[PDB]
RNA sequence: UCUCUCUCUCUC
RNA sequence: UCUCUCUCUCUC
RNA sequence: UCUCUCUCUCUC
């Protein structure tokens, strides 16, 4: 049944408008206020530093960084009659915690805050890629385009453990790695059974989000090791650039603003009676009728920073610009030309040249984000049966495809990493940049409402540039 | 995290100067005293002798060169009313042992003792450079410029491990390989256990230094001879020679004397509150309002001296005479021209001619000393995505860039060292000597704290000479 | 080398 | 990820 | 699945 998900999704995300609602009531904000990017990031990393047992229990028994009892941050933007000023007020962790107490009708809201915390990897992900950190591992910065959900904390559960990538847990395990080399933890403590456990659920994880059977089997036999060494390090880089092209369905959540979702909410759009989803045309019907405002440098194209934005709520930093620019109806600019920087804005930079300006998020079309992968892997690797049901009681043979039944079964268990990199090497070289995937489905117009007509998208425009980087 | 590794640099570095102080009591020395260089000098190789186990353990077996049953060197010089006095004084390895076991609450203080090390690698790449092993070895001393560390011993672990480079690896390498050809110590004994060991531990430190894939993978197929003979020798000086251009971003470690440390942890600036970096502002910080005092011989130059100890104290023997000197603010003299000696003083030479004179020290700007490699190198080899994620469910292709993805696994292994060396010469063939490096980085002004706004140097003297030695 | 291996971010 | 990993079905 | 999982029998 979809029923009870679409309702419970329509509830936590009336609570997190209301919510918004409420901050809105209690910085006493005027109007345009409450449609700033910057002021929504305040107070959403705010909630993150609130809600964040582990970071607030290592912070208590370190009194550290001068004022830091229980407050952090808090640049709070206000228009001054045309001009912008900033002011540094903080906030104590106990009253907000209870402030989305009854903001949620007496929950935790852990869906609310992991949504929050992947809306965080999203804008992460489309403002900086983390190059610096592959280096550091010696991990090739050609392939950040495995770095979904990167910034993501491990206390995010298991919808949080959707959206994070392939990448970046192989640089998380790859961290941990560099740690039991650097000194032995891996003795009989306590320490040592919670990181096995750790590392056996990432692994789990792993493989779920790939789709081939030699690379989940490869993976199966990297946790074999007990004392994991160097080996498992480049067998986890050689994971990592395999998965370039055989590439596993994370997640693509597709998460929007607080403001968005507070002026929704004010407005009596309650979402759990008409539904939510978060996956079709759903959060994109609510952004053609939204109105953002942001700030932005005197040197900083706005037409750029609306066109990023709108990557960001979408998670579309990492989609090929082409199929983005249809669905969008205006051209994208790659990284490479972008005459903007981060939606961030620095504590030290002036406050007299800010000015703010309406933000961009109309697309002409929408289509569906499917978790799923490219149809070549099934061009490589065919679909049908493999055994076959006696359904009359006739006197017959039946029919079993024994190779592949091997195959499935790998009577012959696999000695080593290195016989699955031949076969996952033969693989991608059978591997074609031509193969076109996701047939059978389409983008649709704004006017549909069911699914009923797509349009395939057709593109001939030479060589533009698949590729956000570079 | 980056506050508890500035915590316990400071930490060290306090324990370092208040050991230094406590030398300074014991020793009952003057205020001149304790700001010469010489001295320091004494006490901290009189530190290393104390603290090197493996050389002690070889000595108290082999009681020779006469007086040595625990206590070496110690030329102490004194002030005496104007003249100087040079007295051998002879100390126990306990008594200090323990000095430096309450000068740093009770700990080994390893991180330390590879801080006196690095120094004293610095001091001597600055002063002599070692074109004698070089010739020795049948190496070219044209590529002296690769004998970054060379007076580091093997005990220095991965701290120590950073700063010693490739060209001193080779050296090290080719010295084993010339034992192991004089005669058969590869048998099956324990000795050929930790040889191999030995070997492959510094194989990987080297495949860490390099950046460019090509002589990575060169290299892992260097350690593939189980027998090393006389290939791999012709082998490693054409690594050193490939790394002449595609250089190994080794480290440059400001490391600075004791007698600086020393007046600083006196006057009260504790590190650990306020924060120690050995790699940003911090260093440079401590030596514009710092007193430096040492001996000088009577043709020697004490401006040529000032910027020579500078050179040694920020390692910068290697580095360009050009921005060396526009940090400086003055021109800097090349080893060539030099009227100055080692500031090493002999034991023979007489007591009259010595005088004590300041050291100058500030300089008018800062920078950043970066662990990296010239930009030409990526320039050579460009940067960008190989694979890509799908977001949206859609019926696509997916685009994997096959020809570099057989490139990083090499389908086809490479057969010897010399398909590699083809290619090699043909990038060191693609390099120019124009290529600018560090894009996006400048020299920063000392009233910067925050690396707020660099400016540009923008050398434009001819030919003055980009080579300290020669 | 988490005081910056490149596309730049105050954000640890 | 039950708003679609492929043969297509409004059927939850 | 008593309209036949093997040695064959209309026998229920």
């Amino acid at each position: 049944n979809a029923t009870e998900i679409r309702a419970s999704v329509g509830k936590m995300i009336d609570g997190i408008g209301r919510f918004y609602i409420q901050m809105c009531t209690e910085l006493k904000l005027s109007d345009y206020e409450g449609r700033l990017i910057q002021n929504s990031l305040t107070i959403e990393r705010m909630v993150l530093s609130a809600f964040d047992e582990r970071r607030n229990k290592y912070l208590e028994e370190h009194p550290s960084a001068g004022k830091d009892p229980k407050k952090t941050g808090g640049p709070i933007y206000r228009r001054v009659d045309g001009k912008w000023r900033r002011e540094l007020i903080l906030y104590d962790k106990e009253e907000i915690r209870r402030i989305w107490r009854q903001a949620n009708n007496g929950d935790d809201a852990t869906a609310g805050l992991t949504h929050m915390m992947i809306w965080h990897s999203n804008l992460n992900d489309a403002t900086y890629q983390r190059t610096r950190a592959l280096v550091r591992t010696g991990m090739d910065p050609r392939m950040c385009s495995l770095m979904q959900g990167s910034t993501l904390p491990r206390r995010s559960g298991a919808a949080g453990a959707a959206v994070k990538g392939v990448g970046t847990m192989v640089m998380e395990l790859i961290r941990m790695i560099k740690r039991g080399i650097n000194d032995r933890n891996f003795w009989r403590g306590e320490n040592g059974r919670r990181t096995r456990i750790a590392y056996e659920r990432m692994c789990n994880i792993l493989k779920g989000k790939f789709q081939t059977a030699a690379q989940r089997t490869m993976v199966d036999q990297v946790r074999e090791s007990r004392n994991p060494g160097n080996a498992e390090f480049e067998d986890l880089i050689f994971l990592a650039r395999s998965a370039l092209i055989l590439r596993g369905s994370v997640a693509h959540k597709s998460c929007l603003p607080a403001c968005v979702y507070g002026s929704a909410v004010a407005s009596g759009y309650d979402f759990e009676r008409e539904g939510y989803s978060l996956v079709g045309i759903d959060p994109f019907r609510l952004l053609q009728n939204s109105q953002v405002y942001s700030l932005i440098r005197p040197n900083e194209n706005p037409a750029h920073k609306s066109q990023l934005v709108w990557m960001a709520c979408h998670s579309a930093a990492f989609e090929d610009l082409r199929v983005s620019s249809f669905i969008r109806g205006t051209k994208v600019v790659p990284r490479g030309k972008l005459s903007t920087r981060g939606v961030q804005i620095a504590s030290n930079e002036n406050m007299e040249t800010m000015e703010s300006s309406t933000l961009e998020l109309r697309s002409r079309y929408w289509a569906i984000r499917t978790r799923s992968g490219g149809n070549t892997n099934q061009q490589r690797a065919s679909s049908g049966q493999i055994s076959i049901q006696p359904t009359f009681s006739v006197q017959r043979n039946l029919p079993f495809d024994r190779p592949t039944i091997m195959a499935a079964f790998t009577g012959n268990t696999e000695g080593r990493t290195s016989d699955m990199r031949t076969e996952i090497i033969r693989l991608m070289e059978s591997a074609r940049p031509e193969d076109v995937s996701f047939q059978g489905r389409g983008v649709f117009e704004l006017s549909d409402e069911k699914a009923t007509s797509p349009i395939v998208p057709s593109f001939d425009m030479s060589n533009e540039g698949s590729y956000f980087f570079g």
